């Protein structure tokens, strides 16, 4: 798996469960074109968005639904996304993970890239 | 102020100068609609950016332009900017610190909402 | 000022507001030795705790409560405090600001360093 | 194994490999006892510290040597390590994994805490 995305919760110390991905990719004409989406699992992780042949060189948008995983733990959080743009696979093919480390008024987010 | 921008360089360890932001606010048909900008002072701060009048609820977006950042200092980033989306004044006006602290590989990005 | 020690509450997303917080220097024999300490303010500052006569060289813990400061909020915290410990002035006096993000299972630091 | 630590570079957006992590518990005294200690692999994970039997009720010090690694990478950070310190297991045995993310000038960290 060339991208994987993990969130984790920093008011309870876990992961973050059921939040929902979505990734696209910048077309030639300038526009975000849907790539891939999903949700995170149990170890809040999202595998299998794509595959290395797919994963082309490009700039690539990762937004993850921060909001609603908030609100359903009845928090009206700061952020309505958390959003990670980024040109991937520019001196050739990388693994990403996009680690993501949520609080209700702030988030950060990181960068593992790793060659295979 | 009711809006004020801080960003700080945690290579460094100084605020992030000459930092270009942007502000925009979500039009009616799901576009950003550009509302402000600016260049972080000496101090890290992007001041003057609205007023109490304009700065009605709805969701804004500001975008740093971290990559240009890292490029002047001749260091590699991972992110092609830094975005911050949120819903502003939902509860009434409030005062807003959005403050980022930038790595090349990672970002973070948190909320000081004081009430005046 | 310094040394400054500034605060903050990821998940209110405001100062963290009358946190203790504790400053030592590390003595000949390798034991802490207490050193000045405060209260944050309403803006989650803690100033005045030095002059630049007594802030010599040497090593430096910051001790910020951060567990006294959950509990004041009935919010479950993981860590029992956080530290920040850090060599000062090796290259000639610095102005110090340290700033803690603080959530409960998680917290950062960084140093702003500016010469006067 | 129900303590890991792994270590992030937020500057090379890399594990961060070969760090130093010592690990004490406290003694009915007081004082910090040494309870285990490694080095991070290539994935920038310590494992193998404990197990499940020896791993009691009890407040626990992670100290990560962040000045050896930027050090050997011919940086002089901010930080002279960077301490984690929490009461384990207090409401029955669970999984830690403490993650810190390092930059010269800040560093975070989280707990992930899991029940098996
Ligand atoms: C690790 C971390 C990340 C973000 C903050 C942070 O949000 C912050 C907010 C401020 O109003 C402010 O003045 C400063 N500062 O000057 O350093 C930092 C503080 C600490
Ligand atoms: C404070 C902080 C923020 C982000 C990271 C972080 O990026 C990260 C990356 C991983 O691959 C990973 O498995 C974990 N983890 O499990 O805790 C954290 C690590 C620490």
């Amino acid at each position: 798996c060339p991208l994987m995305v993990k969130v984790l919760d920093a008011v309870r110390g876990s992961p973050a469960i059921n939040v929902a991905g979505h990734v696209f990719r910048k077309a030639a004409d300038d526009t975000w074109e849907p790539f891939a989406s999903g949700k995170t699992s149990e170890s809040g992780e999202l595998h299998g968005l794509t595959t290395e042949e797919e994963f082309v060189e490009g700039i690539y948008k990762v937004e993850i639904d921060t909001k609603s995983y908030w609100k359903a733990l009845g928090i009206s959080p700061f952020h309505e996304h958390a959003e990670v743009v980024f040109t991937a696979n520019d001196s050739g093919p990388r693994r990403y993970t996009i680690a993501a480390l949520l609080s209700p008024y702030s988030y950060s987010t990181t960068a593992v890239v790793t060659n295979p």
